[PDB]
């Protein structure tokens, strides 16, 4: 809706950074609204949803089990790993790792899951193999690149990410069970409260994943809708900014308030 683009443009000026935005109809996959849809932005933690998509694809092929337990040690821990930090003694199953990587943006959880599939290169291969030749993960956490446009490592575009997310939540790429599990983990997201969720009315459904960069980049991918069910996919990314985190969060929340008001 035009009013949402107003807030997106306001955000660019307020943040002194570029903002990428796209909203897709969940059923048809058609672009309902967009801004800088084909420009590249650092994916940051939003890649964790795609990673678990790759893991679920392996589960569907009988190459992985959600209940499989992975043991690890202190040497595997990296910053921003609130859940994995507490399971050095008993380990965590694959589903617990995806839950942690998605809902708490747990870095070590993401790395352990990356290891199960063969590394960043295999996540990129997984994406390439499903028709996404844009999105690329080149690094392990906590080292993702943010230096665009010179360096395109670890980037995506609003359009590529939205299209890919839709292909992981709908259609036949993943089984019904896997599609449902992926959106269920996203619905349980615990660290995206100041973003789209802050503007969400009671009774609305939202399944999302946030991202943040050391240089100030911020982003979010989501499937949301009224009456307790999702009907649109929204992806929002912002380049590096000198603006404070509170300000970055507020701008994204403002965009969401408009999206909701003019649904
Ligand atoms: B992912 O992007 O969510 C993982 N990384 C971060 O969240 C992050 C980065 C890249 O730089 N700081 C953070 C961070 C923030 Cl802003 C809040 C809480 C934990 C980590």
């Amino acid at each position: 809706h035009p009013e949402t683009l107003v807030k997106v443009k306001d955000a660019e000026d307020q943040l002194g950074a570029r903002v990428g935005y796209i909203e897709l109809d969940l059923n048809s996959g058609k672009i309902l609204e967009s801004f800088r849809p084909e420009e590249r932005f650092p994916m940051m933690s939003t890649f964790k949803v795609l990673l678990c998509g790759a893991v679920l694809s392996r589960v569907d092929a009988g190459q992985e089990q959600l209940g499989r337990r992975i043991h690890y040690s202190q040497n595997d821990l990296v910053k921003y790993s609130p859940v994995t930090e507490k399971h050095l003694t008993d380990g965590m199953t694959v589903r617990e790792l995806c839950s942690a990587a998605i809902t708490m943006s747990d870095n070590t959880a993401a790395n352990l899951l990356l290891t199960t599939i063969g590394g960043p290169k295999e996540l990129t291969a997984f994406l390439h193999n499903m028709g996404d030749h844009v999105t690329r993960l080149d690094s392990w956490e906590p080292e993702l690149n943010e230096a665009i446009p010179n360096d395109e490592r670890d980037t995506t575009t609003p359009a590529a990410m939205a299209t890919t997310l839709r292909k992981l939540l709908t259609g036949e790429l993943l089984t019904l069970a896997s599609r449902q599990q992926l959106i269920d983990w996203m619905e349980a997201d615990k660290v995206a409260g100041p973003l789209l969720r802050s503007a969400l009315p009671a009774g609305w459904f939202i399944a999302d994943k946030s991202g943040a960069g050391e240089r100030g980049s911020r982003g979010i991918i989501a499937a949301l809708g009224p009456d307790g069910k999702p009907s649109r996919i929204v992806v929002i990314y912002t380049t590096g900014s000198q603006a404070t985190m509170d300000e970055r969060n507020r701008q994204i929340a403002e965009i969401g308030a408009s999206l909701i008001k003019h649904w």
